[PDB]
């Protein structure tokens, strides 16, 4: 007899036991939604509440409904470097690679570039994602982690994980530019050397 935004108002409170109170009743309707698109799902990947985000996909939330700036809760957990939640997604739910984010790209492509270099391997490993998908601006994974990053260690560890998983690096963005070319004008000689040992 719960009304409309009850599990929406606990999950926004960090409840975890309010949150499992309400998801007892069997007729709730989980996937309710907020001003900006959110459901109770989404609101606890961008809080990294795991043990709420758990309860949510085994009552049946789906993992694919995108807020009003086309973040699922699964295209957030996978760029924002939400790891646990990630793997249980990954193992209890099936990830609609045809929904991209809202510049295009898929859960890969900002796990890359903002360094989460656990969610590409989990991707990489048992996530169905292409390793060579391309976004708005025609970069791929390996491009926005030469090209727009710092180049450092954990820059370069993240280019040898793609590298050895196969990415292509030959893929030119929208301006016509590889990998190669991003970190020869960067002057990011580790990533470089690291790049001319493959084809
Ligand atoms: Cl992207």
């Amino acid at each position: 007899t719960y009304e409309v935004g009850a599990l929406l108002e606990a999950a926004n409170q960090r409840d975890t036991k309010k949150v499992k109170e309400i998801l007892q009743d069997t007729t709730y309707q989980v996937d309710e939604v907020d001003t900006e698109g959110n459901t109770p799902l989404n609101i606890a990947v961008h809080n990294n509440d795991i043990e709420i985000a758990k309860a949510l996909i085994d009552r049946g939330a789906d993992i694919n409904l995108q807020n009003s700036i086309s973040d699922s809760p699964y295209l957030y957990a996978g760029a924002q470097g939400r790891t646990e939640i990630l793997a249980y997604m990954l193992k209890h739910a099936t990830p609609d690679l045809n929904k991209h984010n809202r510049y295009g790209g898929n859960a890969l492509i900002p796990a890359a570039e903002k360094g989460h270099i656990d969610n590409v391997k989990l991707l990489l490993e048992d996530g169905r994602e292409d390793i060579d998908f391309q976004n708005d601006f025609g970069y791929t994974a390996l491009i926005e982690a030469v090209g727009l990053r710092e180049g450092n260690q954990l820059y370069q560890d993240i280019v040898k994980l793609l590298m050895e998983n196969g990415a292509d690096q030959s893929i030119k963005d929208n301006s016509g530019r590889t990998a190669m070319d991003y970190a020869n004008q960067k002057g990011y000689t580790e990533i470089s050397k690291i790049l001319a040992q493959y084809n």
